[PDB]
């Protein structure tokens, strides 16, 4: 948790069509995306270990995302 | 799209327990999180306009996340 920088998150909300954005909404969306990222990456670690690898690959992320 | 920097995404996957991460998995998870962020923020813009505001607030992000 707390990995994403806040300035890029406000650009996500502006690019989605917001006129103005509070810094409290940037912190809220960063928390949602870091939680979703942790859930998908923990499934991807298990998929890589099931495949016999130590490296997480794109295919592990794509398959993990389909579990959600 | 393309708002999130790639280095913080690799920290999400390492913090979730990966030993090693390919730069192709960092690009893949960034794409997933930017898509989810756009969907949640577009719903939050509609909630703010329904409330009569031009500013997106934390409560708009939290309510939008419950629609997913
Ligand atoms: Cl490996
Ligand atoms: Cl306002």
């Amino acid at each position: 948790m707390g990995e994403l920088p806040i300035a890029p998150i406000g650009r996500i909300i502006k690019n989605a069509g917001a006129e103005r954005v509070s810094d409290d909404a940037r912190i809220a969306l960063a928390k949602v995306l870091e939680e979703m990222g942790e859930e998908i990456a923990s499934e991807a670690v298990k998929l890589a270990k099931h495949a016999g690898r130590k490296t997480i690959k794109a295919e592990d992320i794509e398959l993990a995302r389909k579990m959600f």
